């Protein structure tokens, strides 16, 4: 409903196993059963963060207050690496130590999927 997180909300950080990597992002769950996810997208091959259709299988739940966190890196860019992936963005607001399997030595930047353009 609005920016900020409602009482009642619950917040987890989800896994998505992909072929060649994984995708780690953080959602959260209002109590009418509809979520928003929030990880790294990318515009080119610029990665920032950016909101997501709710993807993945929860991995671990948080306090709600770390959602504030990441929604207030939503348009952040990101140095997208090897060393700085999915799993490093999750791990920075979470404080939970996940493991390096966020990066496609294959695909690379091209493992991110491409943000919706202008509606206009």
């Amino acid at each position: 409903a609005t920016p900020d997180v409602d009482p009642d909300d619950r917040v987890y950080i989800v896994r998505a196993q992909r072929p060649t990597y994984v995708h780690w992002a953080i959602r959260k769950v209002a109590p009418d059963g509809s979520a928003k996810q929030i990880s790294l997208s990318r515009s080119g091959i610029q990665a920032l963060v950016a909101l997501e259709p709710p993807e993945g299988e929860p991995y671990l739940e948080i306090l709600p207050s770390h959602w504030t966190l990441a929604e207030l890196q939503l348009g952040n860019k990101w140095e997208y690496s090897a060393t700085n992936n999915c799993t490093h963005f999750v791990s920075s607001i979470t404080g939970e130590s996940l493991p390096n399997t966020g990066f496609s030595l294959a695909l690379g930047i091209g493992a991110l999927t491409a943000i919706a353009a202008s509606a206009a």
